[PDB]
Order: C-alpha cells, then sequence, then structure tokens
C-alpha cells in the first residue's frame, strides 16, 4: 500500500508515513501576486543549460523522470536567490486529467495544466543524496505550461512516451538540450520550500517562473496516455499526479521583478 494519488493512497493520507507533510516549509503553495513583494536585491537567475547531457527517460510510476549526467559541473543554476552553484540532474513534469488542472503551485489560486520541475542540487554537498539532508540542498526551477500553440523543443520528450507506458519502463534518451522548454523571461517568484512527493524533505528553495510555455492540446494529451501501473497490471492513466498548495505559514515568497 505505497503512497500515489489515488483516493486511499494520496496526498490526504501522505503524513502518516511521512509526517513532515505537516511540516513548516511543505510545498507546493499558492502564489498570492499582490502579497509576494518585489525584492530589489534578488539577481537575475543564471541558467547555464548548454552543456547539459540527458542520458536516459524514466516511468518511476508517479511521473516521467528525464535524467541527466551529473559527474561534471555542466548544466547549472546559479545567482537568483542562491548562494553557490547546482547542479541539474533531473527534470519531471505533473499534470492532469483536464486543462483546467495539472499545476502544483498555483498563482491567485489559478491552476495551470502542468507545471515542469527542473530540479538542480548543491555542489557544496557532493552529491544528491547528501544535499537532500541540506536546508539549502536543491534548487527546482518550475515552469506553468498552458494549452495553446505547440512547444516544439518539447515534441522528442512527447514521441519518447509511447515506449515508456508503464512503471519502470526507460530508454536511452541523450543529445535532449532543456533550453528548449524555457520561456523567454526568466521573472521568478522564490521561497523556502519541499520536496512535493515523498519523502517531502524540506531542502528546497522554490524558482517559480512568471511566464508559462505554451503546449499543444495534442501535447498534453500523450503525457496523459502514460500508466501509473507496471505492465499487465490494470491500467491506471498517469494523470492528476500533482500535489494541493499547502499552507503557507511562516513564509514570504518574494518577486524578482517590478
Ligand atoms: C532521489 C530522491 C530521494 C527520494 O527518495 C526520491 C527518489 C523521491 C522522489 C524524488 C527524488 C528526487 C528527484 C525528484 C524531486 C521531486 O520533487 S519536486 N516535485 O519537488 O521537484 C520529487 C520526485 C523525485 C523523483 C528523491
Ligand atoms: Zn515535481
Amino acid at each position: 500500500h505505497h503512497w500515489g494519488y489515488g483516493k486511499h493512497n494520496g496526498p490526504e493520507h501522505w503524513h502518516k508515513d511521512f509526517p513532515i507533510a505537516k511540516g513548516e516549509r511543505q510545498s507546493p503553495v499558492d502564489i498570492d501576486t499582490h502579497t509576494a513583494k518585489y525584492d530589489p536585491s534578488l539577481k537575475p537567475l543564471s541558467v547555464s543549460y548548454d552543456q547539459a547531457t540527458s542520458l536516459r527517460i524514466l516511468n518511476n510510476g508517479h511521473a516521467f523522470n528525464v535524467e541527466f549526467d551529473d559527474s561534471q559541473d555542466k548544466a547549472v543554476l546559479k545567482g537568483g536567490p542562491l548562494d553557490g552553484t547546482y547542479r541539474l540532474i533531473q527534470f519531471h513534469f505533473h499534470w492532469g486529467s483536464l486543462d483546467g488542472q495539472g499545476s502544483e503551485h498555483t498563482v491567485d489560486k489559478k491552476k495551470y495544466a502542468a507545471e515542469l520541475h527542473l530540479v538542480h542540487w548543491n555542489t557544496k554537498y557532493g552529491d544528491f543524496g547528501k544535499a537532500v539532508q541540506q536546508p539549502d540542498g536543491l534548487a527546482v526551477l518550475g515552469i506553468f505550461l498552458k494549452v495553446g500553440s505547440a512547444k516544439p523543443g518539447l515534441q522528442k520528450v512527447v514521441d519518447v512516451l509511447d515506449s515508456i507506458k508503464t512503471k519502470g519502463k526507460s530508454a536511452d534518451f541523450t543529445n535532449f538540450d532543456p533550453r528548449g522548454l524555457l520561456p523567454e523571461s526568466l521573472d521568478y517568484w522564490t521561497y523556502p520550500g519541499s520536496l512535493t512527493t515523498p519523502p517531502l524533505l524540506e531542502c528546497v528553495t522554490w524558482i517559480v517562473l512568471k511566464e508559462p510555455i505554451s503546449v499543444s492540446s495534442e501535447q498534453v494529451l500523450k503525457f496523459r496516455k502514460l500508466n501509473f501501473n507496471g505492465e499487465g497490471e490494470p491500467e491506471e492513466l498517469m494523470v492528476d499526479n500533482w500535489r494541493p498548495a499547502q499552507p503557507l505559514k511562516n513564509r514570504q515568497i518574494k518577486a524578482s521583478f517590478k
């Protein structure tokens, strides 16, 4: 009886195995745009993905992960609210059964069709496993998806999903350039939070871009053809793999922009 997104194992159950689910810095949150204060001390985001080396794509039974070779200092996030350098290890998405839901963060209670998470670890902790034990161990770049024009830079991801339909399936996925998934503007909100799945560790500096990317209805429909189940198990479509907004508690959301 493992955690997931259903009635019996979904986000409202996670606190039983992971009591930090009710902690002081949980993610995601609603971003109240009128309460988020412009912080003129914040720096422009530095996103350096020119040398990013993708290796593989994996259906882990909750989402699909595009994994990067993080054995060298190549694809790095720095600046913005960050001290030091954070190395890209993977990206994944959260999405809905319908276009009106699927994002984890919300903006004035607005839900987007999906949300992209580019996960980076603080190189001062040497490896990802040590970094998730630290309050400043991870930086996750969050990007909203709305349904409209196709995102050409996403299509290589969409086209491989047929080959990883079920939990535990992986496919070679080399030479994928994640610069193709970024919006024009790097205007962002930032706050201290957590992983949004178990183990819900409070180790993340969240950086959520204001500008969504547009994907086509056909692109997001192919996300919704994936399966939570393993091969030869009853089909459970991989949809609504998002955690709802959590209490902001004693936290401030800061804006990089006026
Ligand atoms: C390897 C670490 C330790 C651990 O137990 C893992 C496997 C839980 C699942 C984690 C993964 C790290 C990368 C991802 C971060 C994501 O968080 S998010 N949604 O806030 O970007 C939760 C999903 C994710 C695959 C964790
Ligand atoms: Zn995520």
